[PDB]
Formats: structure tokens, sequence, C-alpha cells
């Protein structure tokens, strides 16, 4: 069908945080291998212009300022800080479009246009017309109090959702969502 478009889930891993060594709160205490997934919406037969809208759904405790190692930017921004529901552990969130040309879009507020960036400031920008959207994921561990020794275990959490938005309106009346997910796992801290 010409609106049949299908969501499927971007992930990023709990078990790509290497051994935290180790007093400030809060602070980053690591990235995780940022993740993508180029068919975040893919499959209607009717190319279309496309948008995804963020929400988180955790617990934001607070901001911290921080510029991610990864992406391109310059210059650090506020991150809401999400609960992981581990005491002592938050996480910040960064997404962006597929590409590598567009920015990495910090999550600092209830809502945010992740792709394309302009949407925040023009409810009438869309993404070129394609047949999918897709979109790059960043996250990075927060201590947000004091943290014991050892192995950790994360529970799977989902981060939030994206909903995709289109000038077609077809299209966008099917509120298509696709879950933002953080595998959990186990970290280590070492406390010397
Ligand atoms: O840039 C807009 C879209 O371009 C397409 O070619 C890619 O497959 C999508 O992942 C991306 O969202
Ligand atoms: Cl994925
Ligand atoms: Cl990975
Ligand atoms: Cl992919
Ligand atoms: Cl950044
Ligand atoms: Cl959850
Ligand atoms: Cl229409």
């Amino acid at each position: 069908g010409a609106n049949d478009y299908v969501p499927s889930p971007i992930t990023i891993n709990t078990s790509t945080l290497p051994v935290v060594v180790i007093h400030t709160y809060p602070r980053v205490i690591g990235e995780l291998t940022g993740t993508s997934n180029q068919y975040i919406f893919n499959g209607g037969s009717l190319i279309a212009l496309m948008r995804g809208k963020f929400t988180p759904t955790l617990p934001k405790i607070g901001k911290i300022t921080y510029n991610f190692r990864q992406g391109n930017n310059t210059q650090s921004s506020d991150f809401d800080i999400f609960d992981t529901g581990v005491p002592g552990l938050g996480i910040i969130i960064g997404m962006a479009g597929y590409w590598p040309a567009t920015p990495l879009v910090p999550i600092n507020s209830s809502s945010i246009y992740i792709d394309p960036v302009a949407a925040n400031t023009n409810p009438n920008a869309y993404n070129g017309a394609t047949g999918s959207f897709g979109a790059r994921l960043y996250v990075a561990f927060v201590a947000t109090g004091r943290l014991p020794n050892g192995y950790v275990t994360i529970p799977t959490k989902q981060l939030g959702h994206i909903l995709l938005e289109s000038n077609r309106a077809s299209l966008n009346n099917k509120r298509l969502t696709a879950p933002v997910m953080l595998n959990g796992g186990r970290i280590q801290v070492q406390s010397l």
C-alpha cells in the first residue's frame, strides 16, 4: 500500500560501555557505541516527505552539559538526564538523521524533531521525499550518585519512541511509532 510504512526499533547496547574506573555528581562516565537504523520506517510504495519526532519516556532527573566524542558537534550542549531505574545511574541521549552530515540533536526537551532539525523551528519542514526514514542513536551513562564497586546489571529500558510525521495526511494520521531501546547488560565499576 501507498502508506504501508511499518516501524522497526532502533537499539543501543549497554554492553559497549568500557569499564568505569573511578567525586562529582552528575558526571558522564562513558559513552556507548553509537548505532544506526536506516529503516526505522519503511515499506510504503509511495515516497513521502517525512520527519521523526522523538519523545523520551523515562523519568527526567535534571540536566548536564556535555559534548559527545562521537558525532561532530564542537560545542557542548545541555542534555536531560533520564533515570535507568538503577540508583546512581542515568543516561543522556542524542539522535540524528541517518546520513552522517545531519547533526547530533541533544535530547533536552519534552519532544524534539531529530530529523530534519529545521522542523524544531519550522512546523512545515520535512525530509526530502524518499521511501524510508532512519536515524542514528547516541547514549552516554551518567553517575547521578555514588556507585559501588563491581558489576551492575542494567535492565532493558525503552528510552522513548519516534513518531513518524508527514505532509501527506493519510500517512501522518496513522501516527506510526517506533521504539528507541536501551538493550540491558552489565557494566563494571572499579573504585581504586
Ligand atoms: O535522509 C532521509 C532518508 O534518506 C533515505 O535514503 C535513507 O534510507 C533514510 O534512512 C533517511 O531517513
Ligand atoms: Cl537498531
Ligand atoms: Cl553495538
Ligand atoms: Cl540499517
Ligand atoms: Cl554533542
Ligand atoms: Cl522501560
Ligand atoms: Cl495529503
